[PDB]
This record gives structure tokens, C-alpha cells and sequence, in this order.
């Protein structure tokens, strides 16, 4: 089961956010590809994630943000001014609202969505984060049927639903410089929430690029290498102290 990471190289760092039963696996390989390139990276993960789901059913959203003000807050204790916030899905919208809450460079969101409306594709995607793991716990198909009748989802979607939209009204005080990315052919979120984004922030520094053949967990599909380095033409068009 997956951990955190840092990768310690140059001084101009950036924190990743992993997404909704994701882990920080998600985004290992961009941690990689920054190392290559010189940029310090730091990945953490919310409460309850890389777990049993249980546990993050016993958990809130708003536990899970301060999980990401915390991944900021150890970068600086480590050593770093200077910080560029990415964060895929979920945490995209957590970079958003970091960005109101600390000093960064720099804002990456990738298939970050807008709107609480957490019927259909995020409801059985928790049931089947629950269905691959009672399988990868080794329990037999009699079993994972009994604990999946007494799985109860409707509380934690239900936070889920309201801090979505709370940063939603929220997006027009971003100010800093942003890279937009979405998969064009996106089953999990309404892909048009890159449009209501790239939009509505006050950023004076600003880009859009989307992805025809990708999916939604992008950082991990086939056109990740380009997305890898069009964040990097991102990153050195900021002004770095050094
Ligand atoms: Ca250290
Ligand atoms: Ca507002
Ligand atoms: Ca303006
Ligand atoms: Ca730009």
C-alpha cells in the first residue's frame, strides 16, 4: 500500500495532490519527471486513502484539505519559499483553494471538477474502490457481497457535494498563474468544468490544454509524457527567484 514521497533536488518545489480514493502513486512518475528536471517535489496523503475504505468513510473532505495545507506548510518548514501547487481531480480543486490560504508561484489543476453533483460515475467508483480491495483483501465473492450491503456512502459523498461547491463560488478570487488541464473524453467529471475554470479565475497569466485520448486519472495514461511537459514549459515561465 502506497506512502508519501519527497524528492529533494533544486530550490523551487512542487506539492502534489492526489485525487478521491486515490494515492500518491497517481503522481509519482510527474514526481519523477520533476526530479529529472531539478524541482524538489513533496506528495502527501488524505486521511483514510491508501486504506481499507472504511476508513475513509470514518473521515470528512474538510480533514483531507488540511491534509494538503500541512503538505505546504512541511515544504516551507524544510527549507522552501517558493512552491507551485498541482493536483489532480479532487485535488485540483484543493490547489484552488490552497492558493487562497498560502503563498504559491504557481496553480496546476488537472481534470478538476466544478460542481458538488456526485451522483452516478463518483458514486460507483466508490463502490468499486470497495469491490477491488475486498478482492485484493482476499475475500471470497460471498463475502464481498456482505460488507458491501452494509457499506454506507451517502454521508461522506454528501460532505463531498457541499465542499465541492463552496469552492466552486470560490474560484473567481484565484489570482495567481494557472495551467488548466483536461481529458476531453472524461466519464467521471463534466469535462466543460475546465471551460468554467480557465474563465472565472482573476489570474493575469493564464493557458488551457486539453487531451483527446486520455482518460481521467491523466498523470497515469497514454499521453502522460506530454502532460508531463507542458507542466514543465509551465514551471519555467514563472519567475523563480532562482
Ligand atoms: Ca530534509
Ligand atoms: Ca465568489
Ligand atoms: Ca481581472
Ligand atoms: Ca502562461
Amino acid at each position: 500500500l502506497p506512502k508519501p514521497f519527497f524528492f529533494e533536488e533544486g530550490k523551487r518545489a512542487v506539492l502534489l495532490l492526489h485525487g478521491f480514493t486515490g494515492n500518491s502513486s497517481d503522481v509519482r512518475q510527474l514526481g519523477r519527471f520533476l526530479q529529472k528536471k531539478g524541482y524538489t517535489s513533496y506528495a502527501p496523503q488524505y486521511e483514510g486513502h491508501a486504506a481499507p475504505p472504511d476508513e475513509i468513510l470514518k473521515s470528512s473532505p474538510f480533514v483531507w484539505f488540511k491534509d494538503a495545507l500541512d503538505g505546504y506548510d512541511y515544504l516551507v518548514e524544510q527549507g522552501y519559499d517558493e512552491i507551485v501547487v498541482a493536483g489532480l481531480s479532487l485535488g485540483g480543486d484543493f490547489a484552488l483553494k490552497l492558493s487562497l490560504n498560502r503563498d504559491v508561484k504557481g496553480i496546476v489543476t488537472m481534470c478538476a471538477p466544478m460542481g458538488g453533483k456526485t451522483e452516478g460515475a463518483i458514486y460507483e467508483g466508490f463502490l468499486e474502490y470497495a469491490r477491488n480491495f475486498k478482492k485484493y483483501e482476499g475475500k471470497d465473492q460471498e463475502t464481498i457481497d456482505n460488507e458491501m450491503d452494509h457499506f454506507k456512502p451517502t454521508e461522506t459523498l454528501k460532505e463531498l457535494s457541499e465542499a465541492l461547491d463552496t469552492i466552486k463560488e470560490q474560484v473567481d478570487e484565484v489570482l495567481d498563474p494557472i495551467l488548466v488541464i483536461q481529458a476531453e473524453n472524461d466519464n467521471m467529471i463534466d469535462p466543460q468544468s475546465a471551460n468554467y475554470i480557465y474563465d472565472h479565475v482573476d489570474s493575469d497569466d493564464k493557458n488551457i490544454k486539453w487531451y483527446s485520448e486520455s482518460g481521467h486519472v491523466i498523470t497515469i495514461d497514454k499521453e502522460k509524457e506530454q502532460v508531463f511537459e507542458d507542466i514543465y514549459q509551465f514551471l519555467e515561465s514563472l519567475d523563480w527567484s532562482e
